[PDB]
């Protein structure tokens, strides 16, 4: 190789497999993520709401205190 | 070190711990996404469905105002 | 260019669009991991809980079984 | 600064902002999957069900084909 090429291999080979790591997780989780929604919208259809509540109109208390407890989960 | 691994060692060390975070942090939701699914499956053998209705098919009501709730959310 | 600019260039068009992907990825993600929330808001809302029970006071045995059962597959 | 610190910061200037983006966008979704998990707790200790069915024993014909839609999305 070059020297600069040389250079840049060196620095790249103390990454380069962390980030195709990150990659091929995110897919992953990017594919799961897809299939949640999937799933919600077969059980919703199976099971349809009368009326469908976002948070941005009234929270759950059961979401409201899932947040809370995950909340204090991270800062502890 | 050399000099052009005391180079190489300076720029990683700019970034090294933040990969890290970001792939042990991937992991986790990784292993989380994995655990909902095996719950979706529970679920939904315990509580099957007469029929599985895909977004491909049709789109419940209530998916699409949740996804219309949160790119509105995302651009504000 | 100049030197030092085509150097920096070199080393990053290693990963530039290793990046990009993986930032891609995680926005989509993170706005699916949103509309999850408000489909779990919705449901609640539509099929309330009389109690919230949080994983700090009792963990389910379904969600005791699905978190050994992935942490068994993670391992192998 | 000196001359090496000038390059290194040349260097991580290209993408110091895409990393940081990254991590604060996992944590995000790291968050949202851990409270994913305290809904899906209440859900079921509130909802419980006989048998735990997880998918190493039996895969939902919905979660299978949920899996295949997505599979076919993302070759597609």
């Amino acid at each position: 190789l070059s020297e600069q090429d040389a250079l840049v291999e060196k620095i790249f080979q103390r990454f380069k497999k962390t980030l195709d790591v990150i990659r091929v997780r995110a897919g992953h989780t990017d594919k799961n993520a897809q299939i949640n929604l999937e799933l919600w919208n077969a059980f919703l259809m199976a099971n349809p709401l009368p009326v469908t509540v976002l948070t941005d109109q009234h929270t759950s208390e059961s979401v409201s205190m899932a947040k809370e407890k995950v909340s204090n989960d991270i800062a502890t």
